[PDB]
């Protein structure tokens, strides 16, 4: 049965293939980076913060065992400047992450070994920000918790030492980030470890919310990201120059007009721009929006390219609402409703946080919600106007819990039909739109968040329907492509003419979706029954379970 075959592969072979753990021997296997080709990328390299002498010894000694790798270890400055990262552009490296202390019981000798984590797979050998929530959900269903806990330990380390949750842990990501899930990601691992019963669980919960509170204040509600007028946050990374990790050809088309304006060859224009010599304001802004699109994880989409820096997205501000609610709960329970940030000595109560979320919910509705169309749009903070682009991320409002019941149903009735395709939810409506993250492409995170969001607001029959559509499409591809799991899916079309690891959040979308399926539906999936045929075959009251 292909449903059980795919599931079984995801739970065992796939996650193991994607799992990474740093020991002394595997460095340079973990440090492999194909995305940046340049003379500095030939030898493996790791960067370490100035706070971690013990980690420095670990990796330094790692180079001493296997000089074959020619691995180079380098400390990092206490203050990491945008200019500084531009300097390591041509000499990249992997960033150290959380380490687990393991003591010899007889002789007490302490050895360091990395916490486990999952990579998205393939070209991406690093821990990524918003993939890791998706994967951790799937790993907790596969009952590998240590892999999920490791990533939480990593996000904590990322926030303290690197100042935010990184797009991924590499030199060239140090100014970027990605949509925050840390609060909810901490809760689901807390509950799996046994909750308050487990003292290690409670410890972890506190450290993750301590870090979450700092990420909130110092990153997302700080400037430049925070818009003072609206009080809503935008994606505004401080990265400088042209991002190294793209294709050498990638930007050549937009750069070429500027080079001709400056009368030099493009390859010279590239170098002189990265040397700061050319000052072009209009182009400096473009690359600013580019880095903002890469911080949104949606690179690339038409609602963003040339648009989103100034944009306050339903995406980010929804996940912030979840942060504010989660933080409030944490303080009221474990902090006795009094929390004083040890950094700035700021006292806060749950009532205050619960307040802050109420204002956010008000201001989101003010600047975003549209009752006629049923969508949450994004607000441009520069020109002070609302976007017309209909996006699938509007369901994050449900996932966060900031929408009113009235908003939700108007959104289910009016908004959902335009996003619901054969394979589930397209990333945006056809009218709103060949880019990557636009129609006709569905993406796993969009599905996962909408499933749980729709469930919280009381529609799980819609989730059953949308999950069937997605799992059917994934199952048919598994059998038609002979075990190949593909990263991207066209939800409006059918099949076509190393997948041993799959792709992390696609794997997780499959299992998370199957929880919503009863045994009748799982069997229909094994037969590769299309949704139209499956639904029409059900007794009318069973068909109600799918919202039909
Ligand atoms: O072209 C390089 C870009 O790759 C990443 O973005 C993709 O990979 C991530 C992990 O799969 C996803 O979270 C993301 O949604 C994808 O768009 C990276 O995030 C970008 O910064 C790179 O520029």
């Amino acid at each position: 049965n292909p449903v059980n075959r795919l599931s079984r592969l995801i739970n065992t072979q796939f996650w193991n293939s994607l799992t990474r753990r740093v020991d002394l021997n595997n460095v340079g296997e973990i440090a492999k980076d194909t995305k940046i080709d340049t003379p500095g990328a030939k030898n493996p390299r790791i960067y370490v913060p100035y706070d971690c002498p013990e980690q420095y010894e670990f990796y330094v000694q790692a180079s001493q065992m296997h000089p074959s790798l020619k691995l180079e270890v380098e400390y990092l400055p206490k203050k990491i400047t945008a200019e500084y990262v531009k300097s390591v552009n041509d000499t990249p490296g992997l960033l150290a992450l959380a380490m687990e202390e393991h003591f010899n019981p007889s002789t007490g000798e302490k050895t360091l070994i990395g916490y486990p984590y999952a990579v998205p797979g393939g070209r991406f050998n690093e821990l990524y920000g918003w993939d890791s929530y998706m994967m951790a959900l799937g790993l907790l269903e596969a009952n590998k918790t240590d892999v999920a806990r490791g990533m939480v330990e990593h996000f904590i380390f990322e926030i303290n030492h690197y100042g935010k949750i990184l797009n991924a842990n590499r030199s060239y990501y140090l100014c970027r980030s990605q949509p925050p899930f840390l609060t909810e990601m901490a809760l689901v691992v807390f509950k799996k470890l046994g909750g308050r019963s487990n003292p290690d669980a409670v410890d972890l919960l506190k450290r993750a919310f301590q870090a979450s509170i700092k990420e909130y204040k110092t990153v997302w509600t700080a400037s430049p990201r925070l818009d003072p007028e609206t009080g809503l946050s935008r994606y505004h990374p401080n990265g400088l120059g042209i991002p190294p990790e793209t294709e050498s050809d990638h930007f050549d088309t937009v750069l070429l007009p500027y080079a001709s304006k400056h009368g030099v060859t493009l390859d010279e224009f590239k170098q002189l721009y990265n040397d700061g010599k050319i000052k072009e304001p209009k182009l400096d802004e473009f690359f600013l929006h580019d880095r903002g699109v890469r911080e949104s994880g949606h690179d690339t989409t038409y609602r963003f390219e040339g648009v989103c820096a100034y944009l306050a997205t339903i995406d980010l501000n929804s996940l912030l609402y979840k942060y504010e609610i989660d933080i409030a709960d944490f303080i009221k329970e474990f902090c006795d409703d009094k929390y004083e940030d040890p950094l700035d000595h700021s006292i806060t109560t749950s009532a205050m946080w619960k307040e802050m979320a109420k204002i956010r919910q008000e201001k989101i509705t003010k600047y975003m919600w549209d009752d006629e169309s049923g969508f949450f749009f994004d607000y441009n903070t520069k020109i002070k106007h609302r976007t017309s682009y209909e996006s699938a991320t509007t369901f994050w409002a449900l996932w966060a819990g900031l929408a009113t019941k009235e908003q939700a149903q108007k959104m289910v009735e009016k908004a959902l039909p335009k996003l619901e395709m054969l394979g589930g939810l397209a990333a945006c409506t056809e009218r709103s739109r060949i880019r990557q993250w636009d129609y006709p492409f569905g993406w796993a995170p969009h599905q996962i968040l909408a499933w749980e969001g729709l469930r919280s607001y009381g529609y799980l029959t819609v989730t059953n329907r949308l999950a069937y559509r997605w799992l059917f499409m994934m199952t048919k591809a598994f059998v038609d492509y002979n075990g190949i799991v593909v990263e991207k899916y066209d939800v409006t079309r059918g099949t076509d003419p190393a997948a041993t690891e799959g792709f992390g959040w696609v794997n997780a979308s499959y299992i998370l979706g199957l929880k919503y399926m009863n045994s009748h539906a799982r069997r229909a999936l094994g037969a590769c029954i299309p949704p139209i045929s499956f639904f029409s075959s059900l007794r009318p009251q069973e068909r109600n379970l799918y919202g039909l």
